[PDB]
C-alpha cells in the first residue's frame, strides 16, 4: 500500500536537500538515499562502492559498465529493503527514492553510452541485465518529482558543497545531463522499457532559487500531488 | 518444485555435453537445461549476439572481460533455468531438469579461478559475490538443487577430449589451466572441503562418476547409477 514517489534531478539539483526535508515533515514519510550518494561520502558495498567509484573517475571507459551494474544493484536492493520492513504502521506512508533505477539506465548508463565509455556489447548486455532484473517488480513508481535547475545552477552548486572530486565536473557534462531529464521528464519524448512510464504523474519543481529555509511552498506542490494519487 | 533439479558437473571438455543429450532421450520426464556459454560456443537473439562477443572479448583480454562475462554468463543461467522450471514437465509423472552445470559452477569454479589468475580485482570479485548472492536470493529460489552429478575425469583425457573435439578456438587451451579447474571440482565435490556460502550445499547428495572410458556408444551402465542415485532424492 506504500505509494512510490522518485525524487530526479541533476547533479547538485538539491535532492538530498529536498529529501531530507521531506523525511522530517512527518512519520508517514521515510527516504531511500541513492547510494552513489553513500558511496561519494565499513561495509562490503561501501568499499565496493568507493573503490569503483574511484576506478570511474579514473577510467570511466574501463569500469562504465561494472559501476553501473553495481549501482544498480545497490539501489534495488537499498529500495526492497526499505519497502519490505518500513512504515507498516502508517496510515498514509509514501517511500520516496533518490532517484531511480531509471535513471541509473536512461540517464546515466545512457549517458555514459552516448560518450563511448561503454561498447555496444557492454550497453545491450547492461539493457537485458537491467530489463530482467527489474522484473524487482514491486518497485512501479506512483508518481516522480522532477527537481529542476539550470545545468549553471547546479555547477554553482557544486561549489557550494566543494567536494575536491566535483569542481571538475564540465558545465559541459551538466548540460548532457540536463537535456536528457528535460527530454524524459518535462518534453516526455523518451520511449522506455516500461509501459507505465508514459503515463505516471510527474510534478515539476523550479529549484533554481535557495529554498532550504524557504521550502514551505515546495512542500505544499507535494502535498497536493500526493492527494491526486 | 516437484521438479527434481540436478546439475551435472565437470571439467572442460569432460563429456557433459555428451551425457546430457543421451539423458534427455530416455525419459519423457526428463528435461535439460545446456550451458548459455557451451551455446556461445558455437553459433542470432539478442543473448547469443552479447555471448559470441564477450566470449571473443574474454579470450583476447580476459583482465578486462572476466567480470563482465562472468556476469552475463550466470544471468544468462539463472533465466534459462528459470524458463525450463516454470515451463517444461508440467504433467509429468516424476519430473527431472537435468541443469548443464549450476550458479554454483560459476561462482566456485570459473569466477573463482579468474581472480586467483589475476584476471579480475579485488573490487570485481567481491561485487561479483555480492550479486551473485544477492541475484540468487531475489531471483533463484527455484533454482536449488536436489543433487550433482559430477562427471569426474583427469585433465589428460579431458585436454584429449579437446584435441579430438576439433574445435579450433578451444586448440590453445593448455593443462595447468585444466588441472586448476580439476583441482577446484575435486576440492568442491569430492572431499566437500571448498567452503561455499550456500549453507545447503554443504548437505546436498552428490553423484560422482569416472568418466575417462568412452561412454558414447555404451553408458547404460552410467544411467543405471542416475537411475539409482534419482531413488534416494
Ligand atoms: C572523466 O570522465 C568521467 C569521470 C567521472 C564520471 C562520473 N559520473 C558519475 C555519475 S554516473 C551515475 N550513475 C548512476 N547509476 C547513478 C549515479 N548517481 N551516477 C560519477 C559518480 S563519476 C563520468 C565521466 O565521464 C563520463 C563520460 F560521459
Ligand atoms: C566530461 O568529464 C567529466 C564528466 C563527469 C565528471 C564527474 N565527476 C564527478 C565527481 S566523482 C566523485 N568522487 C568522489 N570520491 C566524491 C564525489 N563527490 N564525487 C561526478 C559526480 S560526474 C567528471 C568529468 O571530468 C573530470 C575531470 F575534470
Ligand atoms: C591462459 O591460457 C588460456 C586459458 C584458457 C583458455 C581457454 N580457451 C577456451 C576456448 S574459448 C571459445 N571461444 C569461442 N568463441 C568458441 C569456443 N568454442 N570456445 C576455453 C573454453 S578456456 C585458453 C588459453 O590460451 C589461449 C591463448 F593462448
Ligand atoms: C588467453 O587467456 C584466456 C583465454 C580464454 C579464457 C577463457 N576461460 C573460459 C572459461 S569461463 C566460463 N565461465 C562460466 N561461468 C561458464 C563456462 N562454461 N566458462 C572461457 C569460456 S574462455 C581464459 C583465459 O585466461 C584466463 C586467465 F588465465
Ligand atoms: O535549496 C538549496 C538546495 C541546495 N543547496 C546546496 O547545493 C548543493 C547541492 O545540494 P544537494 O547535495 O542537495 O544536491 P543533490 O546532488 O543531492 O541534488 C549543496 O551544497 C547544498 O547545500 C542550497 O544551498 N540550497
Ligand atoms: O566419453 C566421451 C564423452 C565425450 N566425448 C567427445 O569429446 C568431446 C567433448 O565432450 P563434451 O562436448 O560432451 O564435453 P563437455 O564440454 O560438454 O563436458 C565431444 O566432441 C564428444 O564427442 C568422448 O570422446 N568420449
Amino acid at each position: 500500500r506504500i505509494k512510490k514517489i522518485s525524487i530526479e534531478g541533476n547533479i547538485a539539483a538539491g535532492k538530498s536537500t529536498f529529501v531530507n526535508i521531506l523525511k522530517q515533515l512527518s512519520e508517514d514519510w521515510e527516504v531511500v538515499p541513492e547510494p552513489v550518494a553513500r558511496w561519494s561520502n565499513l561495509t562490503m558495498e561501501q568499499k565496493n562502492g568507493g573503490n569503483v567509484l574511484q576506478m570511474m573517475y579514473e577510467k570511466p571507459e574501463r569500469w562504465s559498465f561494472t559501476f553501473q551494474t553495481y549501482a544498480c544493484l545497490s539501489r534495488i536492493r537499498a529500495q526492497l529493503a526499505s519497502l519490505n520492513g518500513k512504515l507498516k504502521d502508517a496510515e498514509k506512508p509514501v517511500l520516496f527514492f533518490e532517484r531511480s533505477v531509471y535513471s541509473d539506465r536512461y540517464i546515466f548508463a545512457s549517458n555514459l553510452y552516448e560518450s563511448e565509455s561503454m561498447n555496444e556489447t557492454e550497453w545491450t548486455i547492461y539493457q537485458d541485465w537491467h530489463d530482467w532484473m527489474n522484473n524487482g517488480q514491486s518497485l512501479e513508481l506512483d508518481g516522480i518529482i522532477y527537481l529542476q535547475a539550470t545545468p549553471e545552477t547546479c555547477l554553482h552548486r557544486i561549489y557550494l558543497r566543494g567536494r575536491n572530486e566535483e569542481q571538475g565536473i564540465p558545465l559541459e557534462y551538466l548540460e548532457k545531463l540536463h537535456y536528457k531529464h528535460e527530454s524524459w521528464l518535462l518534453h516526455r519524448t523518451l520511449k522506455t522499457n516500461f509501459d507505465y512510464l508514459q503515463e505516471v504523474p510527474i510534478l515539476t519543481l523550479d529549484v533554481n532559487e535557495d529554498f532550504k529555509d524557504k521550502y514551505e511552498s515546495l512542500v505544499e506542490k507535494v502535498k497536493e500531488f500526493l492527494s491526486t494519487l
